[PDB]
């Protein structure tokens, strides 16, 4: 189960965790993917979770893409967990590095609430190029379902805790 996390408001909780290495020890019923619309499972968390599937995630990305089409900016879709979850919550929020609208961070969050509880990165954070802090605020004002954030940055999580409002 969750441990070693540390309790932010009611429902948002935080740990320096490599979100991969968490979702084998957890095992939990949703991981949240830090997805693009193309589910193109490339770098950052994407990279590292699809990694860990030995690709499966991205064979089955490709074949909800084929189906489907590309998701929307703040959309998501639930595919398989495969080893580290029992379903993988695809979220994209938006690149801020892409030029994708920062206002839709909020939307993206909004995914989280149709789970009781999740195991997830800080949306639209690291690659995506939006401010992490900024990316928690939004997640605390908009998630109301159980999530247990993993950051994987030691001095990112320092930062996040210490300037937590
Ligand atoms: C050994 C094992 O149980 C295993 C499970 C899943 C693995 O990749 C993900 C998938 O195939 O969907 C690899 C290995």
């Amino acid at each position: 189960s969750f441990s070693g996390y540390l309790k932010l408001t009611d429902n948002v909780y935080i740990k320096n965790a490599d979100i991969v290495e968490e979702a084998k020890k957890v095992k939990p019923t949703v991981v949240v993917n830090a997805a693009n619309v193309y589910l193109k499972h490339g770098g950052g968390v994407a990279g590292a979770l699809n990694k860990a599937t030995n690709n499966a995630m991205q064979v089955e990305s490709d074949d909800y893409i084929a189906t489907n089409g590309p998701l929307k900016v703040g959309g998501s879709c639930v595919l398989s967990g495969h080893n580290l979850a029992k379903h993988c919550l695809h979220v994209v929020g938006p690149n801020v590095n892409k030029g994708e609208d920062i206002q839709l961070l909020k939307s993206a969050y909004e995914n989280f609430n149709q789970h009781e509880v999740l195991l997830a990165p800080l949306l639209s954070a690291g690659i995506f190029g939006a401010d992490p802090i900024h990316s928690l605020r939004v997640c605390v004002d908009t998630v109301r379902t159980n999530v247990y954030l993993a950051v994987f940055d030691k001095n990112l999580y320092d930062k996040l805790v210490s300037s937590f409002l």
